[PDB]
C-alpha cells in the first residue's frame, strides 16, 4: 500500500511516466513489469562467450529531434557519437541506402548530379503523386520511383509483413529519409547515439529512484483484482496489449513478431557492418546484425577472433508471442477503433490509462514512445495526482 | 626592445608558440605575416553572393587524436560534429572511398565479405610486402593491390605531385585509412570537426592577445635588419620556406603549388557532398569543393537555389609562388639534409628557430603542426625566453 500510481509495463512508456511521478511529483509508484528483467524491448545484455552486447529484442538504436526528450534521457545515461548506417544486400552486391545518389550510381550504373537524379525519380515515379498515395506501394514509389521500389522495397516488405503492400499503411515507409544528396544516414535525426554504459544500465537508472520498486515476474491480469483492492487510491498505467486488454471481446489485432537466431562465428568480421538489410526474397531472414560494430569505442574489449551475429525473422503473431509491430490494415483499423471506445469508457470509469506501443496499437520508437509518455504525465497524470 | 618574441608567419605554427609565450610566459610577441590576413592556408571567408564559408586554399578539415592538441585548440573555438567522407569519380562512377568494402563492391563488381575480401587484396598486392616498400608506388600496391593503385592512385597522383612515384615518399598513401569494413570516413582519428564559427574567428582567437601585435602586409626579410636592430634579444621563430630562408644556397627543393577556380551556380547543390576528387587523367583539376555540404548545421542561412564551388588544380612552384607541398623526393631529402644542417647553425649563431609545413619542408596536417608547435615551445622557447 501507500501506492500512489501503479503502471503496468516497465518499457520505456511505463518507466518515463513512473519516473515522472516520482521525482516531479514525489508520489511512490510501483510497476509490475511479466517479465525477468527491466526495460522492455529495449533491455541489452552481454553475450556469454565474447561479452558483447546484445539487443536480444531487436537492434535499438535511440535517435530524435526532440530537444526536451534529448536532455531527459542524458540524465540517466550518457551517449556516444555512433551514427545508423545501414546497407542493403540485392543480388549479391551490397549498396548504399537509403535513397540517396549513392545507391542512385550503383543501381542505375552511372553518376547522376542531384539535379539529374531528381529529374530521374520525377520520371519513374509519375505514375502516382505523393498527395495521391493512401498505402505503403503508392507511398513508397512515389518518393522512390518504381524501379527502386521493386528491387529494394518490394520483396523485403512482404518478408517483414507478409501483407500486401496496397493495404499496409503509407507511414510505414515515410520513416526512411529519401535524399539527393550522398548523405547515407539511416535516419535524419538531430540528436542520435547508443548509451554509453549500455541499455540495461539506462533503464535501471531510470527505474532507480525510491519512491519506486519494481515488482518484476508478474503479470498484471492476476495481481489487479487484489493490488487495486489494496490501493483503490492509485490510478494505472496500461502499457499492454489493447485487444488482450478487454479479453479479445472484440476480436483479435494484426500485429507482426519478431525471431532472432544468434550464432557466434569464428571470424572477427562476418559483414564489416552493423546492420545488413536483406533485400531479395531467397533470404528468409530480413536484416542480419553484427553487435560488435555497434561499438567500436569498445574494440580492445572485443574478441579479435569472434563475433555475435543475429539473423532477423518476421512472421504474424501467435498467442505466445510479444507483439512487436502493429499492422494496422483498414480491416484492423476498424477492430481498433472499437477497441479505443472501450478504452475510453475504461479510463473513465476504472481510473486506467492506455499508452505506449502496445497499449494504443502505434509504431512507436523509443523516443515517440518517451514523448508520448512525457505528454500523457503533463496532460492528465499530473490532475489525477 | 618592445619585443621579447618575432615570429615570421601566422599560421597554425605562428600562432600557437605566439599564443603561448604570450598567454603562459607574459611576453610580448611580435608576428609578421607577408599576407593580408593571418591565420595562413587554414583562412577562410563568407563569399559574398551566397554568404557560403570558403576555404581559400584548399578545404581544411580538422582531425586529430591527440588530446593535449584538442583541449588546446577548443579554447579558441569550439567544433561541428562534422565527419569528413571523400568519394572518388572514376570513369563516369562515384565511388566509395578510400579502400573499404563498399569500394571493393563497386569496382569488382559483387560484395566481398571482410575475409574474401582481405584475401582478394591479398592476392593484389602479393608483387610487393608492405615491410619493403619504400615508395609511394610500391607502398600503394602493397596495401590495396594493383588494381585499384591502377584506376584510383596513379592518375590522381601524377595530376597532384607530376612525378615519377616511385620516387614519391610512401609516408603520402598510408595518410588514408586501409579498411576491411563498410566504414568510409577519410580519417581515423578520435577528434574531428570544423570551427563552428569558421577559420577566421578561430585563428583571430589566437592571436587576440594584449601582448600580441600582428603586422600583415610585411614580408621577413625586407624589415628583418630593422626588426633585429631594434629588439636584439628577441628569439625569431620562422614558419616560412626553408630554401628560401638560405636564398637557396643548397639548390631548389621542389614543391608543389596549388591554383583555384571558385564558381558560384545557380543550382542549390552541384554534387551532394563536400568533395569529390577527380581520379581520371581527363580531367585537369585533383577535386572539387562544394563548401556549402562542410556545414549542413548552417542550412537555413544557406542560399535555397544557388551555391560555391571550387576546382582545385596543382604544378610546381615556381618563384612568384607561394608553396603548397613539398616533395621530398629522394633527390629532396638530399638537399633538405644540408639545409637542415644550416638551421641547426643558425638557430645557435642567430638565435632563429625553424618550424611549420615550410619551416622544415614536411607534409603536416593541421593538429601536427600545432602539436610540434606546442612541443617547440615547452622544449625551446621556454628556456630561451628565460
Ligand atoms: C525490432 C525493433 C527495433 C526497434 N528499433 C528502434 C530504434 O532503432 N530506435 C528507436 O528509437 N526505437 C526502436 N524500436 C522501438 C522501441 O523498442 C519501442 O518503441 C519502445 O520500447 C516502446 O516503449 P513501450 O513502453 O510502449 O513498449 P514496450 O517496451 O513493449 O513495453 C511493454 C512492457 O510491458 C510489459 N508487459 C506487457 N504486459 C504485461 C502485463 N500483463 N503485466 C506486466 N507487464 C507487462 C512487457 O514485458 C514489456 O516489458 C524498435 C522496436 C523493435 C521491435
Ligand atoms: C589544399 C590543402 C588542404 C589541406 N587540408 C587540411 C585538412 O583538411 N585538415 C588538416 O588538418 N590540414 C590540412 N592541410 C594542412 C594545413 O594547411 C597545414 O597543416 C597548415 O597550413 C600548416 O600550418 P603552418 O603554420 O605550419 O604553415 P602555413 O599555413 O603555410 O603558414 C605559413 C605562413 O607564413 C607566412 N609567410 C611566409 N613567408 C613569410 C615571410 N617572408 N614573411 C612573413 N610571413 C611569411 C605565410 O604567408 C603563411 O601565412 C591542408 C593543406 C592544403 C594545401
Ligand atoms: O530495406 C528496406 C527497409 C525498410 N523497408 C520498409 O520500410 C519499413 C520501415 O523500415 P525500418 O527500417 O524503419 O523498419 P524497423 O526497423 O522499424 O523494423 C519496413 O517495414 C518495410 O516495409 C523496406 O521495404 N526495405
Ligand atoms: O583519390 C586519391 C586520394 C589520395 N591519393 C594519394 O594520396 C595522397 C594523399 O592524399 P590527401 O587526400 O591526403 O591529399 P591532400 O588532401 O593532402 O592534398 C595524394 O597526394 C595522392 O598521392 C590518390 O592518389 N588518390
Amino acid at each position: 500500500s501507500d501506492f500512489d500510481l501503479i503502471v503496468v509495463g516497465s518499457g520505456l512508456f511505463g518507466l518515463t511516466v513512473a519516473e515522472r511521478a516520482a521525482s516531479q511529483l514525489g508520489k511512490k509508484v510501483l510497476i509490475v513489469e511479466k517479465r525477468s528483467h527491466l526495460g522492455g524491448n529495449a533491455y541489452s545484455e552481454a553475450e556469454p562467450e565474447t561479452g558483447i552486447e546484445i539487443h536480444k529484442y531487436g537492434a535499438h538504436l535511440f535517435h530524435t529531434s526532440n530537444k526536451r526528450v534529448w536532455d531527459y534521457v542524458n540524465q540517466f545515461t550518457a551517449f556516444t557519437g555512433y551514427q545508423h548506417r545501414v546497407f542493403a544486400m540485392h543480388n549479391g552486391t551490397a549498396y548504399q541506402f537509403p535513397m540517396g545518389l549513392g545507391l542512385i550510381n550503383q543501381f542505375f550504373g552511372r553518376y547522376y548530379t542531384p539535379d539529374e537524379a531528381r529529374e530521374l525519380i520525377k520520371e519513374q515515379s509519375a505514375e502516382i503523386d505523393s498527395k495521391d498515395a493512401t498505402n505503403l506501394e503508392e507511398k513508397a514509389i512515389s518518393l522512390i520511383g518504381r524501379p527502386l521500389y521493386e528491387a529494394f522495397i518490394r520483396d523485403y516488405t512482404a518478408k517483414q509483413w507478409q501483407t500486401d503492400p496496397k493495404e499496409l499503411p503509407a507511414g510505414n515507409i515515410t520513416r526512411l529519409p529519401v535524399r539527393y544528396n550522398f548523405d547515407n544516414r539511416y535516419f535524419n535525426d538531430t540528436y542520435e547515439g547508443l548509451p554509453v554504459d549500455g541499455y540495461a544500465q539506462w533503464l535501471s537508472n531510470m527505474a532507480d529512484h525510491e519512491n519506486i520498486e519494481v515488482r518484476l515476474d508478474t503479470d498484471w491480469f492476476e495481481v489487479r483484482e487484489d493490488l487495486r483492492a489494496q490501493n483503490p487510491e492509485a490510478p494505472v498505467v496500461y502499457t499492454g496489449p489493447l485487444d488482450r486488454y478487454f479479453d479479445y471481446s472484440e476480436g483479435h489485432l494484426g500485429w507482426r513478431t519478431l525471431d532472432f537466431e544468434t550464432e557466434v562465428l569464428n571470424t572477427g568480421d562476418f559483414q564489416g557492418t552493423p546492420v545488413m538489410n536483406y533485400n531479395d526474397a531467397e533470404f528468409p531472414y530480413t536484416r542480419i546484425h553484427e553487435f560488435r560494430h555497434f561499438h567500436p569505442e569498445r574494440e580492445d574489449r572485443h574478441p579479435k577472433d569472434k563475433t555475435v551475429i543475429m539473423k532477423e525473422y518476421s512472421r504474424f503473431a501467435e498467442e505466445g508471442d510479444e507483439p512487436y509491430y502493429p499492422i494496422n490494415t483498414p480491416s484492423d483499423r476498424e477492430m481498433l477503433f472499437k477497441y479505443r471506445e472501450l478504452a475510453d469508457a475504461e479510463t473513465e470509469s476504472g481510473k486506467v490509462y492506455f499508452g505506449g506501443r502496445l497499449g494504443t496499437y502505434q509504431y512507436l520508437d523509443m523516443h515517440m514512445a518517451i514523448a508520448s509518455a512525457l505528454s500523457m504525465f503533463d496532460n492528465k497524470l499530473v490532475d489525477a495526482l
